[PDB]
């Protein structure tokens, strides 16, 4: 019942919604490559590292492992060697002009989320195709090993392995597969879910959905390089979109492979 | 003097983002990659050539309402400051969750909804196989990003499923269990699951007013706002049925 | 990307108002000839003047009203009031109508309510006087259009004829000149002054044509009041206004009506 | 919705009317 004109058009209602309230837009990466954790990177041009160590001079001339000079016969060193990228960007028109926010995270969060998802579609890919079949650990340079359940298979994988190669060891496995393990274990026993995963085979595990059979072996070997990026923006007048685009060169190997294993049942 | 507790709250505030600007516009597809690209997923192409590039955030009214007879303002008590901040901001939360898990929505807001239509309803043989063959439908990238929203007595009953005679999982959390995070809601009827970085919330503005009627003698307190709510891409949320 | 800042505004035409504007939506021609009045009480003689001895007889009409109604003439407060409504989301899109598009609003608001008051044919009670069609005033009977509207000039007095002023419907002048086509000569580029002789205004509520001396009628406005006001659960602002008016013929037996 | 008491009697909506008015 009062004679003002609200003409300000400032609002006092405003402090009473939620103060987690962004003003600017933000969110996580859409992708990421779980092999980062493990193995090593680079930025170094051109690398070569020999697979040679530890030369004896050995009247008893047995090598380490069987599996180690046979493959050792394919070659001294390995060199790493550049592969093509490409990473598209696509902001429109009208979310440039049509109201005022930033994007440099929206732009960053989709760029360098696009090499992780590359790098691990690749290494892990079922059916290899050209060019690229010297680094899928399903390509058919490793073994395969047979235990009769999943269980005794990873056991057998581990078992059959180096015994130095075999301690700073590491899985990769699905999660599912991980349960059906577990679920058979815990009958009229302890519960097992509680417990980390470490301690059923004694050594550390890492997640991913990535790998329908699993990985065992130590990822220090397995290594990976990036040469150097281009980054340039673009417009297309015609159709409005801007274009924010990135391409590098890479190439990732493993040095030896006999350190690493598949299971299977 | 008085106070007391929120009355109702949302639980979908936790991960989904919350904007405060004035008109919002966003693109749909956050990146695509080198020529090697295997077809895009069937429905990204389909939605995608549908709704466009963008999406639009387009204002909604409501209103909320308060009200305190005379007599209660002069029996010497201060609710003025506490009891309407607390009615009020509880007011904007049930209204979110009222229509976003709608069975059956009001019109003109159809398309916020989860349940309104257009999303895959998978089939399990029991709770727990709806909801793993629900994670296995939908597109990886959205897989490791999941969550799930579900009703707490539906985690009961899975657990009398997975008793397995000595083990009990009434001591285990649920994250465990399905792999993933998980968040319990009375509400939400079919469990949905999906990467709620997506869905997203808006809040452009408001208006605080206040006035007495005077012969029914009862003060008011009113408050007014416009938001909106949308899916980036509907094919990445998806739901669990027996 | 800087933002949505160009060089376009240029290319953009320079008719653009930046803010709103618009016409008056309503207005009484009623206006341009009768009196318009502010003042409080208002009370004015209805005959002029008087002559000498050698006075011919009066018109029988002025005796008449004259005798009934008496010398002067009461100008007497009659009510309404001028609404206007404004939702909530039209205030804040940044527009500025609090200014601009009430007046816009109110003031034809008071036009509208005269001119449907003062031809109306069928009043509403209370405020049966005002209007020209009520009653009390003579129908002449021309053969056509153009003869009942000279013939009703041929009716009232000289002096008011000298004086005098017709409004009609633009619909009507059409017909009219059909009848006077004549042939080669077409009137529709001539004036209406020259045709009946005497000026014209064109108004569409105007059925029958009226004509007379309008000295005589008048118009005041006493008083007003501006309020508004919130109504909080619907949302919508509201600015009222209301007065007091009136308006009377000073002498009945001048205004006349033709018809067909 | 407001407590003030018009005794003033002082019209703001006389401008308003037309501004052709004779006085």
């Amino acid at each position: 019942l009062l004679h003002a004109l609200p003409t300000g058009n400032d609002s006092g209602g405003d402090k009473l919604l939620p103060k987690t309230l962004s003003k600017e837009i933000v969110s996580e990466p859409f992708a990421k490559n779980q092999l980062r954790e493990k193995a090593r990177l680079t930025n170094i041009k051109g690398l070569e590292i020999p697979r040679v160590s530890y030369t004896l001079d050995d009247d008893d001339f047995i090598t380490d492992v069987e599996t180690a000079k046979e493959l050792k016969a394919k070659g001294d060193t390995v060199k790493f060697t550049t592969n093509k990228f490409k990473v598209f960007a696509a902001i429109s028109d009208t979310v440039i002009h049509g109201s005022d926010v930033d994007l440099v995270n929206w732009v960053e969060n989709a760029l360098q989320s696009g090499l992780a998802a590359k790098e691990r579609k690749d290494a892990l890919a079922v059916s290899p195709k050209s060019g690229l079949e010297h680094m899928s650990f399903y390509n058919g340079s490793v073994k395969e090993v047979e235990g009769a359940d999943m269980y005794d298979a990873i056991i057998n994988a581990l078992a059959d392995l180096h015994e130095d190669y075999r301690d700073n060891a590491t899985i990769y496995m699905r999660y599912a597969d991980y349960v059906k393990i577990i679920s058979v274990l815990s009958n009229g026993t302890t519960n097992f879910f509680d417990t980390p995963a470490e301690k059923v085979f004694g050594k550390p595990v890492v997640f991913t959905d990535a790998a329908v059979k699993p990985i065992v072996g130590d990822f220090n070997y397995f290594g990976i390089n990036y040469d150097g990026t281009t980054y340039d923006t673009d417009k297309d007048v015609k159709k409005g979109e801007y274009l924010f685009v990135l391409t590098a060169w890479y190439d990732q190997q493993r040095t030896l492979d006999s350190a690493f294993r598949i299971a299977k049942a």
